[PDB]
């Protein structure tokens, strides 16, 4: 019985969209999400270190039926940062709380380098994760990721599915 | 490549036993002694470990900075702690202190430590020892000295002697 690790911000959760709104409404601007594309986004350090920034992101489409679906034949467990955002180490474990209640809250794990993850899978948007992680990585697209070439990609949650319905 | 040690933080890296006796002994006005505690794990003690600094304010154990930091020219170095409103800065802020020559990249807070990927986990908790998937090292504390099944070390000049003795 296998292991399929699941990063949080930009797999699982709509971090992006997120930050991008807020910068939109309070400094009055059209940011498109295309023109971020090969690209990462002062206000936004501000926006990610509000209280509850992380406690009110948008799940990912299809992440919550998908997941449930893996679960029947993968342990999950659940990585992301900790030293990024400090102050938002709480408000990240009850968003998983909230959104994933299916989840054993034991599979959430914190840390920086994801290389320490003991798993057969490893699902994340970050290529300097998946470069290191010891399992197979596969690459979640977002808009920074786009150009990267080197690893396994999925495009959404419904591309997940149907790459491990693929190796079964 | 570097092979990898995960450490334990409670009872191995910060004694926490001895700030709990202190401080239950100056509240009930104890007198508790650690020969007491053999095998034993000890409302009042939930109430100063959730005080806001306990982690922050406890005593390294002897000579892990030294020892861990001698590992590190060897090994990559992992902190595992579970993390309790603020414990997780006190305990990160504590390292950061204590051990600044480790990579706060390579803190890791979870429950259970099956899920770390090291060449070697130094705990004192056996049931973390028994999950864990490398060589499980248990670091002697009063509540596990009936144990017998891992490995034992007592104390960090013998964590280094250990390592020394494969080398
Ligand atoms: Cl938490
Ligand atoms: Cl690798
Ligand atoms: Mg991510
Ligand atoms: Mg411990």
């Amino acid at each position: 019985r296998q292991r399929i690790a699941i990063d949080m911000d930009e797999v699982l959760a709509d971090t992006l969209g997120a930050v991008v709104k807020a910068v939109n409404e309070r400094a009055d601007l059209n940011i498109k999400m295309e023109s971020l594309n090969g690209k990462k986004l002062g206000l936004v350090m501000d926006i990610l270190k509000e209280p509850g920034f992380f406690r009110n992101l948008d799940v990912m489409p299809h992440a919550q039926e998908v997941v449930k679906q893996l679960n029947e034949h993968y342990d999950i467990y659940i990585a992301t940062a900790a030293m990024d955002v400090p102050t938002s180490f709480h408000d990240k474990y009850e968003w998983l709380l909230e959104y994933f209640p299916f989840l054993d809250p034991q599979h959430f794990v914190f840390c920086g380098r994801k290389n320490i993850i003991l798993a057969d899978y490893l699902i994340d948007d970050n290529p300097k994760q998946l470069e290191i992680f010891e399992g197979k990585s596969i690459m979640f697209t977002a808009s920074h990721n786009v150009y990267e070439h080197r690893f396994e990609r999925v495009s959404g949650w419904r591309d997940v599915k149907n790459y491990f319905n693929s190796i079964e």
